[PDB]
């Protein structure tokens, strides 16, 4: 153990962590790996998502080159703080933190040739814009961008691990989401020209397809039952004005109540959503069934034969219409 | 007191906490104990649970081997920071923190032979997936996985305490939960092969049985009374179209109102829940009682004798049906 | 000022804060005082309560014994870190923090004989289980336990201040609670045998009696008015089937609406609450008034005289029953 | 610049920040100034308020007395930490924090004679009990108490700035509140005898007048319309039992619905609020209009002429009563 | 690399970060740049907005002027802490924090001539008062003011960038908001006289125009449908007192239900909002249609010809009126 105490002391004696490795000589290339331990909750209201990853980075540093019996130096964060590390930051991040129990989860390993490995565990809430036009039969793509904050392209460059280690890995246990399904992952690299030089930023996209199960139970199913409720009126006595009247208005109150409740749980966007149309049409089918009787009753005095054909015809026309509406609605958005 | 100041200074003189004990010589074996002071709130929506534990770890470090009058060295965190400790982290953790008042709750004890005792207090929110198909007659198993972050199996190994201290202990005060019951605990050890070596991870499962009391009061009971409400209609005058009509529709509005409220308090999962079916069937029993009258009124003019048997039988079939339905529902899920 | 700088420097010169005072000689006895500046919000849902206290502790450290003109040394937190202090932790704590503005509120005072006074201000959210069977005519007792984390009975012992300084003091300004009333305070001491030795834990119980004012306004009163609403039906025309029918069902919808709203605000426990019964009985009084008419209507054809006695007697039986129900309900739980 | 480096080094050379200025000689007098940058949200439910202030303190420290070309030493927080400062804490505080971006906002300035200026920016959530008996025609007064935590009157004394600089200043931008109006400010000084000596505490009261606008829109106005709704019944056909019956019960359901929602937004106190009475009376005016008809219908069979005067009289008596009630209600509380 | 280690050591050798550059000779001028990476959520209730910016500042410090092969010194935060920096704080800030993952996002660059570049990433929640009289056809302007906390105009001055870097830049991805649209940005400088000298404060205004889409879907449309619902009553049988009565009251109950939910999502201000009027008028149109029938029914017995003209005229007057109402409402506020 005393052998390694002098090796560490020798490497760090006179080591200037303020300067990057290969300053004025080479561009420090960093091979970045990643393992998604858990895909945190996604929010279609706040347009963000949380993710728990093991973010690994390896680069070249000649100052740490040593020769000894061991081929690797297993070390903790106590050394990761004393040496230089890339100040990798996440561009689209909202807030982030590195897990600290028991000690700040930072693993450092130094090989003879100077190869460094500096990985940590991060829970980060990043941005994810969404176009909820097809919501809840929706598909969104949440990116994760990260690069160096202080080092332009001339000073530092990032690249993904190619071949040995998979670029992005995701655990099946953590990927489980109540309302989304993780389709896959995509990685890429790009250069960006900013007012403080051109930086290389590394993107990692997580494709998501929304699960409609919760919404069939909450909104679609009760709406369907409430338009069928309105269409019961056609089979009741046409001459019983109070019965047909109170039935038509109470069902509108029912649909009006149902649309009020469904509104609270839906994203607060400023455009029409695929569900917003389903609720709209259903309200029209409930409102229409009421107007249907208002016409039936208006003609009862002088044109009762006409008011009878309207009601009897409405018994088949209404369900056939709402039936075909669903045939088109689901056939359109489920594609 | 002056004796112990030189012993501590002597041990820490030249002590390199950056290196694990026995590097290149022995494997640091850590005996892990745990005491659940409180089982924090469990969340079936966020699929997580909070837990408050005293997490103890003991290993052997020859560098701390000393000779003196005392057999043990009672010390605080002021020494725990100066020595080496295993960087044990919890794999399924979402967020964790160690209690700090008055001082960081870390207890250190060093015996003559060099065995160390390093325990701390942790409140941690860990992951716990759930299959809420039988909710609220549910059973879940929440795990707690923890291992070393930087040291694979070759460098460090974990084992549960055998004999003196029980692996996992639970306090009678804290395990109390409003909606859950802690059945028991299970401990285990397993090896995992990762891209940074093979680590030993220690699992601790907490079995949970849900308490249906809250849900019988909130949803089951009012639904049952509201279908019984619908079945009152069969005993009223069939020829009074407004009475039977307004009664049939108002109860649907009532059942529709009841189902809207129950939906908010239930988990926002995307599959059918055991309660979701009970609400569904009840809505069907209310909707049927209405359709039952719609037929009675439809046949009342030309087929009054036929419409009479429908109403009278509905007086017994409906309650007998809903009665037998409950017999099957509860008998099925309570098993 | 130059006199005290050498006294302080002399005391701290060679002072080892890692070791407790009187190690291997005497047991460090700590007299703990407490002043509740404010009793934070109590939660009957999360089973928790917040409290803001000035937590004072005094012991004797021979190393700090000095001789000088001043009898005591007024000092800030800048010295509290340099000396030894008991690592007092709160056993039932959930989350705690020490006020830091302007500077960390820690007061240190050192007397000639070496007796120390070390107090701080703490806001702590501690556990408080509740048996809400009589809720909201309830009484709860919230404890506050604190002891040493690293020093067993043999090494450190706690005792309450008796006589000179009051053990626990509470300001009437902070004791104000919207839904609770602070009856009093009780203090005690006990020994607990743990796997790391036997420790002494100090308990402080705060007795609470719940205030029913908010609930009479929110729930009891509207329920009473809504069952009296149901009993208006007996005075209406028996031959008007729609009038009596819509009145009976709409009031059930009203009571069903009223009970749904009261449900969200009430604690989410899994057992029957004293109020849950009051809402239950009231719903029964509204549901019965409806069933009462269904029977009246069922007998109207062949037994109208019997259907008349039912309605007319119900005008007095119902209010006398609900009247006497309140007489019994309130008389039982208010005791 | 090298001149000031030697002056600062000279002043801080041998400076003991653990000791207060004038220890064992004089009482350190601190003139405290304050500037309310913003008056954070006020909460009548949690009985607290947030406030953002620039908290200034000035005293004399003879050790910092220097002679040089400059008359004052403009310094940042880097020096404020190195010297002694009063450990001023806010007694009624619940949680506070000092702004840190870019650097901890602490301004230090040292004059020749040794007078120091040490100001900081603080956002603090302080306590503010309220007597909401006249709510929402309300007026509250929130205090702000602060003194030294470790230094009694004998060692430190606080006094407000007088003359040139005003004790408390408030910006018109921050004083804007959605539901409150800031009447003015009051400052005062007092001594308090505590178990750790007698301290001097400085109070700053902020007088508040509540804005009734939000509640007229939410609660008062719809209630007024809903009692006028109930009084429509008197003008409808008295012999139409279903019409008058369904109208009477639906308005009660409407008023019962309205009172449930207004309740959620109101403070959860345990006494009657000025609004609680307005809602109560309105419910009584809706409930009475229903009983009015129940009487009309009860007398219609045998005493129809009397049932006519009741209905016709109620057309004038009811609105005149609700009219005079409002005349008295507003005249009482708005005074 | 060893060349730069002596240069840095040479520059920092004897460097006093407590003193500003050019003290007692020149005014430290700081050119401030800004890049809005994301425009965080805006709150019309809390009157605040969150923003994520790259806040850059550049000044000249002669002490850091060096001669070497490189023209600039790429450095991290490890040096930014060791040198002097302007203590720039944001005046209207409520809560701010600088991103810390991986390392504190502070970029430092030192040119030969002594020019420094000190930029950081900040997420800050600043104040933004609003006049929501025209809400939701609204326009608001949220400012962002920042200056030096300890250095008045005489010692430090702030200025906007000269043309190299644009003063305020906004990212195309992050500026997207659900309910607002970012029109543009305006920058300015002003002097303010405070009790601690006169400071220069830098303003940055972000103009916002509200999106009416969400409110058309949530409130306007259902209100439109519910007043049209009320106007159906004129076409139904005038002599059917129950039919017209239950329809009139239920639509009021429906509109009354609609107004409470609309109130929940709207800002809790104490003045009348453009929507508050639209909801009010719609309630008047539903209530009026009810009073319309009460008049028709009151005249039905003795003045049926008058009760016929009233009802028939109402079929056109009501929709024509509500039609023109929208024409004026939308035409006025949409301008
Ligand atoms: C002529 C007739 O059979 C009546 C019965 C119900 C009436 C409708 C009710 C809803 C609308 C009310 C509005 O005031 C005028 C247009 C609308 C659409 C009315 C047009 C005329 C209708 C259809
Ligand atoms: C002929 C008859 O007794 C009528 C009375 C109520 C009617 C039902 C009401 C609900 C549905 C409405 C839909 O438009 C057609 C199918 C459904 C299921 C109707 C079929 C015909 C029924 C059963
Ligand atoms: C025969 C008679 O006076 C009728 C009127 C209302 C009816 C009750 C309505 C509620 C229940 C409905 C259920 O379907 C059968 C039992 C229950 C309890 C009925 C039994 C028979 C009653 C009491
Ligand atoms: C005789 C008469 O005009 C009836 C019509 C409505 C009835 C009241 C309804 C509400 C109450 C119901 C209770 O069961 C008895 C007392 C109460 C207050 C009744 C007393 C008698 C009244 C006033
Ligand atoms: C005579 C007549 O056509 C009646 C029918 C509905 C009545 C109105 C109902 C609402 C109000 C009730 C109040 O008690 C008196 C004024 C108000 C405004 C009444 C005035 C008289 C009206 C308009
Ligand atoms: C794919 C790159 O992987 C990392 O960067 C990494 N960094 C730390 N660890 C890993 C591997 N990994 C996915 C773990 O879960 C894990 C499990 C352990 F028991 C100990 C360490 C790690
Ligand atoms: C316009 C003012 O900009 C800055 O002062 C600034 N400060 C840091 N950075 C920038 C440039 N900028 C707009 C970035 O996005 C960026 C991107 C990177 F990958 C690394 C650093 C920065
Ligand atoms: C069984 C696991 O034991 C620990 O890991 C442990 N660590 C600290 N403590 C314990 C023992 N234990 C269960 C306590 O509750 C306790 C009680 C005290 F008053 C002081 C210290 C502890
Ligand atoms: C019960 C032990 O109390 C303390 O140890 C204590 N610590 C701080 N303070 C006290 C006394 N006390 C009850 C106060 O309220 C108070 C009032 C002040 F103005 C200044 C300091 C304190
Ligand atoms: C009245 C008490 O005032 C202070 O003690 C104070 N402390 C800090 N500052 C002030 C003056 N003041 C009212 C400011 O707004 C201000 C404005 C600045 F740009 C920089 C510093 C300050
Ligand atoms: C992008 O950046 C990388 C950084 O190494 C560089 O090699 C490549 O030539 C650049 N290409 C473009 C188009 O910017
Ligand atoms: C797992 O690892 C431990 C390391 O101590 C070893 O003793 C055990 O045999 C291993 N078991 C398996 C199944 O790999
Ligand atoms: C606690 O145990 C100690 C011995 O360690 C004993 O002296 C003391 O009296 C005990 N206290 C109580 C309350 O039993
Ligand atoms: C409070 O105490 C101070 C001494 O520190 C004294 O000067 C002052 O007069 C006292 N106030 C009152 C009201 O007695
Ligand atoms: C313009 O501003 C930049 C800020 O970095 C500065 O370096 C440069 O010297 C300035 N030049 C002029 C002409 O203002
Ligand atoms: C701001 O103050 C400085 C102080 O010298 C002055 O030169 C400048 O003209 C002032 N600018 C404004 C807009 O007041």
């Amino acid at each position: 153990i005393t052998i390694f105490t002098r090796i560490l002391d020798g490497l760090l004696d006179g080591y200037d962590n303020r300067l990057r490795p290969g300053l004025g000589e080479r561009i420090t290339q960093v091979r970045t790996d990643m393992y998604v331990n858990s895909f945190g909750p996604v929010s279609d209201t706040e347009m963000e998502y949380t993710i728990d990853i093991f973010f690994a980075q390896t680069w070249k540093d000649e100052r740490l080159r040593f020769k000894g019996p061991m081929q690797r130096l297993p070390l903790d964060n106590r050394v990761a703080d004393q040496i230089w590390t890339p100040d990798t930051f996440f561009h689209n991040d909202k807030k982030s933190f590195a897990h600290g129990m028991t000690t700040p989860n930072k693993m450092l390993r130094i090989w003879n040739d100077g190869r460094v490995l500096y990985t940590m565990r991060l829970t980060i809430s990043a941005e994810c814009p969404m176009d909820l036009e097809d919501f809840p039969m929706d598909e969104q793509n949440c990116p994760l961008k990260f690069g160096s904050y202080a080092y332009p392209n001339s000073e530092v460059v990032y690249v993904w691990t190619n071949g040995s280690t998979k670029s992005v890995v995701v655990a099946e246990d953590g990927s489980r989401l109540n309302q989304y399904h993780l389709m896959g992952q995509t990685v890429g690299t790009e250069n960006i020209s900013t007012s403080t030089g051109e930086y290389t930023i590394m993107t990692a996209h997580f494709h998501l397809k929304r699960k409609i199960g919760y919404f069939v139970i909450q909104t679609y199913l009760p709406c369907i039952m409430t338009v069928i409720l309105s269409q019961v009126s056609f089979w009741l006595n046409r001459e019983s004005v109070p019965a047909r009247t109170v039935f038509g208005v109470t069902t509108v109150l029912t649909m009006t109540t149902l649309s009020i409740s469904a509104r609270n749980s839906l994203p607060k966007v400023a455009y029409a959503t695929a569900m917003d149309w389903f609720i709209a049409v259903c309200y029209a089918f409930v409102f229409s069934a009421l107007i249907e009787f208002a016409t039936v009753n208006y003609f009862t005095k002088s044109q009762p034969a006409r008011a009878a054909k309207i009601d009897k015809m409405s018994r088949i026309v209404f369900p056939i219409l709402f039936g075909t509406f669903n045939l088109v609605y689901w056939a359109t958005y489920l594609n």
